[PDB]
């Protein structure tokens, strides 16, 4: 069994890791017939789907597909940073296989936390 | 597969995009027999339903109809801005097919606007 | 005539903008028969090709395909920041149609550099 | 034969000199069909193209169009000051006919 | 289409990946008749050629052979780290099919 | 065969050597029809062209004219000292036949 | 196929290796009719040409190599040259750092 | 199906509504090869085109492009107020997709 | 053959007469792909379309759809009173099948 | 060739002249399948159609039917006095074959 | 190419100019089979036809014949002064080849 | 893409702009074989044709030639001011490539209308 | 036949356009043997000759050379703005082939600027 998303991703053909360290920019969901799907975007222009169940999914994946859509919705609404996505790159948009969330404090976010410690000390 | 709500909407007859860029004003839900439905309103007076599950829905849409009602409820309670709705305009109220939510608000841009108000007051 | 890479990208089917504001992480080039191509990667995991010249290219594109590979090589070797790529998302890896380079100090990054000059002068 | 970019510019209809005395802010290039072009910008908001080769170019200009795009790319990457551009003002963006680089 | 040099290399017979993670030690180029070739070496003693264009090359490779020699020359002069070479191990020196450069 | 630019220059009519021992002050290039040319200037006011390729050039000179414009551009951008220019003084501006660069 | 410039040079009759281990002192190029040539010199006093013209491309490449070597001050290790020409004519160049 | 120009505009990428509530200031039309186009201007300086028919148009649009030019000409000649234009903002001038007239 | 718009309307399923006795308040027309349509409104808030030509139209209707859009545009520009519209009420907006204009 | 509408009308079976010397009271047009027609009325109660085009009408008459509908619409909108109609009396309503307008 | 209607008319056999300097008194149009024609009259009693399209017309004339009928109808309805008609005098009524309108 | 008739005109050989700011004086149209053309004149003596369709026209121009004749007829009948014509000067009469209409004769006419409002107020 | 000085200039070898948009600063004329010539200067330091009639002139040019000297003299004496000179740059001073003079700033536009200065002072 793999111990992280990168090792998990390497067990499948036609997959790659995207490292975003960013919150979701947009969340789209459809109940329309044959398009019961979710789409997320990031500021950098990356677009990802959770595929419509049917075609190419085994029974054990049905619950995990529904869980992924719940995860993306609550991540979007809480502005949770997505660390990595494992995706299938043979689909358009690229299709989510796995997600990691970690709070990796952004580049100028350490200089904004330090001008909030120096700004709440002077005035 | 479509990459966004506008392309998704164009795959169906009797649909249109409403651009709201606003949070939901009201959320209504019913468990009454033959009216197991949700209704949302916006400040501008727009009214939308999630239809009662019925003969016009295929089996794959049952879970997506339940998910849409979960999405609208948590969006209402968190005051999330709705960007667009794709709706069937041959129903009254217009019936939701898809929803997009977009997060404009720049994360550390609210802490940079607040250390520009605290920095142009002390020194 | 388009005025920028975003307008240029919108003139084609199956394209999207990626905003990277990052230097190229890796540059790969092949002279092997039927794989006369280049591949670039970014730290974020994004992979892009310049396609093998083929039946989907018109004669006008031949010189521009060779120019794009020259541009990517010199950009890699000088660590030039890539601002945007316009790519075809119906290819795997996504295929480069256009590139913009600007050394763009970010929006709130100019107000963070100015509250680091005003903050290292008071205390 | 003209001795400088200003005299060269005056030999063509629908041209004007822009004096920038600034390095290129952005360099854009496309291999997309019918948009095999370059676009440069300056900090001041000025936008210029090297046109797609077309029916308004004579055969002798094909190599010079390719050379101009090489020049703009290496100028961008070395932060060379552009002194002047001679451009066609009947195109949007204005289309580069000539470039001078001086002592920046 | 492959996504990296290792997958590209595996599509051909008689090829292998060398991982160098090192800059080029020497660049040699010849204009002598029937030896219009380039040779690079690494500190570890590894020697690689860009083959003389010949009957084993298809027309689409002609420009890519010239590009490879340009790439090796500018890589040598800028001391760029070569990550991997895909080479034909059927030739002596081994003949370059592909190069990857990574920081 | 001549061994330096001065001996090379003396093989042609209407040529002279200018000794600059200075980097190029300005580089101008045109893609305008019938003016596909380059112009360089020096601080001392000297102006030189690479002529538009034309009926006064033989086929072997076409590539050398393109090479000269590449050389002048990279010389300008690297601030390389130009030692001497061999030019045709029959043309206005004087037209470059050869360039020497020494540190 | 030879593996270095010295073995390559030994495959031809009129050739010799010069070992310079020095950067190029001067670069000269001409576009004049029948003298489309390059001349390089070393501090040592050594003078070499790329002669006036698939060897067509290699002649053009050699002149590109000598120009960028001159401008980057790259050390030239060895030249293989034809000694039946004056100046001696470049057949091959090796650069080692 | 949309019920108004604003909803219609939202069904396309790279579009926006301009509200003019003004008559057309100028009408320009061309029969020249590869420029078979119309341009309208408003007093406020806004410029809009009906694009040359091209590869970005499907067959069903050919008649509608001709109708739009008829509509703009009769609107200009009758001084009809244009309420809104839906336009593609990735073109210069911005390219008309739809027009509404009220009042 | 029917002698008036009301009798014509009664020959089709899913149609109804609207009596407006009013000029058109707004005229909207689109050349966008798959939305090659017209929309008219009246002061009372009523909205009507000329449908995109499609699989529900027979060949003879192509010309009549183009004629209807010409009629609505010239009616709007001349402020002609529309007497009645025959429309399909199974479309949103309701889709025009016929128009009458009466001078008195 | 006849020189007026009355002589033209007399060349056909099942036709007659109506003299109206009045503008059109109502203009009706339909795009409904198999009813692609126009109906005009006069204050005196006279009703006339432009017949549905079809495949059993000669090609020259299909174009003239389209012209007649354009003529009736612009006549209605300008309140032009209709002098005479030539109509086929074997159709109900009587079907327009020709129209004359005098001031 | 002629510069006015009088020079145009003189290029054909069997033509003459009528100078009317008057608006059209009557406009007649027919969709009856083999009489798809227009007839105009002037107050002075002059009668002119646009001929039925037929074997004496070349393909380039088809659109121009339809344009002439559009021109005569809009001229009649706007009371535009007709300056001159170029007509074929070997037809009865005389057949319109060209029209000029001036003021 | 050009932005106005003057830029459009400069894209062609053998063309020039005439600025008329005047209504059409005469409209002539012919259906005679090989002279299926229109001729307009202005009071100043300028004569212009819409050329007979021929071998010098590409297929895309056919509809635009018919449109130009419609435009000239309705312009004549409404007395619309023609601002500019782009014409080919290698034809006799000069042949129309483009027309602009604007209701101007403004420029110093707006400062003459304002010194007639200031002059009928003082004396 | 060319339509302007720029097209005329492009028909000759060793010519260039100078744009002066200025009146002539000096006029010099000589009747001395073998120097029967004119020289004009501009404030910017530009010097131009009308060449001595000679073996490089065809018979047709004799009258035009005399006319050019008449034109330059009357232009000098009336302070007429010279727009452009087409000159041979293989002669010292550069030798005049053609001259353009352009007007612009309108006749009654100087009396409209003066009844706007007299009208915004009284009433
Ligand atoms: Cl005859």
């Amino acid at each position: 069994t793999p111990q992280n998303i990168t090792d998990l991703c390497a067990e499948y053909h036609n997959t790659q890791i995207y490292t975003l360290n960013d919150k979701i920019f947009s969340y789209t969901e459809s109940l329309a017939g044959k398009r019961e799907m979710a789409i997320i975007t990031f500021k950098n222009g990356a677009i990802f789907q959770v595929e419509v169940p049917g075609s190419q999914h085994i029974d054990s994946q049905k619950k995990a597909i529904e869980r992924m859509k719940d995860t993306l919705r609550i991540a979007y609404l809480t502005e949770a940073k997505v660390e990595k996505l494992c995706v299938w790159n043979n689909k358009t948009p690229h299709a989510i296989a796995a997600i990691s969330m970690a709070n990796g404090v952004s580049a100028l976010e350490k200089e904004v936390s330090a001008l909030k410690e120096k700004v709440s000390a002077l005035e």
